[PDB]
């Protein structure tokens, strides 16, 4: 199937600065979330695991049809505890009716990363609501316990090379892993809702140590209190993925512009751009509007 990009009816660039700003403004207000961590993360996670379920063999997935407001998706296991993003969503998407769900999950994933003081993430509109029946199974986001050949071979169904799967996983700066959801607790890093290449410096510096947790299973820890999961431990397993993760660590701007070009690209696999469509979008965060 073939997914055309279609521009909510007259909407231009203002219309979705104006929801990015309300977006932005929320998450500077509801700061108290996650013990203060702010929903920046769980956005960012939202935006990720709607588009993850892409599939380039068929094009089933993907964030065009902004399938998790259906219940076999946002029940997914892989999913548990996304639905704090959707609640966070649903103001905005009450003053706004007019955007789709895809635009507005992976909009707030550019939203968080960049009020964050991540990379400015370019984002186009035009995902389309589509039926319930063209929801996703379960079961096509990533396991946590496995290695780099399972992280290589998992990404390639989403069209990601070795650079782009290591660029994305610095998002793993970002929030925490919560034991209630996925098995797994602990922060990665210090840095946890501003968007830095954190990730990849603590994986590298960091004296890690494979321990269980009080749910069984086995991640990576540091005295300074810090985790990485097994997928994660795996880029510094790799020797392929360990160069990359080295780049990274020493070269933020890099980071930042490999990070952006990966994001985008994620939001938007399954989507045919005609055209005619309009350019990219590169909104204005709330400190460069003086908001
Ligand atoms: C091999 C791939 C990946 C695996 C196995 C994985 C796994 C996980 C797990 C287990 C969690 C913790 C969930 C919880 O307990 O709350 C998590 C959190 C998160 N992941 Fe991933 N992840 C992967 C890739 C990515 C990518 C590609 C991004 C986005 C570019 C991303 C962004 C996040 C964020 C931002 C959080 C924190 C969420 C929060 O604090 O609520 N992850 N990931």
């Amino acid at each position: 199937l073939v997914h055309v990009a279609s521009v909510e009816k007259g909407r231009s660039y203002e219309d979705f600065q104006k929801v990015y700003n309300a977006i932005a403004l929320k998450l500077r207000e509801d700061d108290e979330y996650d013990n203060y961590i702010g929903y920046g993360p769980v956005l960012v996670r939202l935006a990720w695991h709607t588009s993850g379920t892409w599939d380039k063999h068929d094009n089933t997935g993907g964030s065009y049809g902004g399938t998790y407001r259906f219940k076999k998706e946002f029940n997914d296991p892989s999913n548990a505890g996304l639905q704090n993003g959707f609640k966070f969503l649903e103001p905005i998407h009450k003053e706004f009716p007019w955007i789709s769900s895809g635009d507005l999950f992976s909009l707030g994933g550019v939203t968080a990363v960049q009020e964050m003081q991540g990379p400015k993430i370019p984002w186009r509109c035009g995902r389309v609501d589509t039926p319930e029946d063209t929801t996703p199974d379960n079961g096509r986001l990533p396991d946590a316990d496995k290695d780099a050949d399972y992280v290589r071979t998992f990404f390639q169904r989403l069209n990601m090379n070795d650079r782009e799967v290591v660029a994305l996983m610095g998002a793993h700066a970002l929030g925490k892993t919560h034991l209630k959801r996925s098995g797994y607790e602990g922060p990665w890093g210090a840095a946890n809702n501003v968007f830095t290449n954190e990730f990849y410096l603590n994986l590298l510096n960091e004296d890690w140590k494979l321990e269980k947790n009080d749910a069984n299973n086995e991640q990576w820890d540091s005295k300074s209190g810090y985790m990485m999961l097994p997928t994660d431990y795996s880029l510094i397993q790799d020797p392929k993925y360990l160069s990359i993760v080295k780049e990274y660590a020493n070269d933020q701007d890099k980071f930042f512009k490999d990070f952006s070009k990966a994001f985008e690209k994620l939001l938007e696999n399954g989507i045919t751009f005609p055209k005619d469509a309009p350019s990219p979008f590169i909104f204005k965060t709330l400190e460069e509007q003086g908001l």
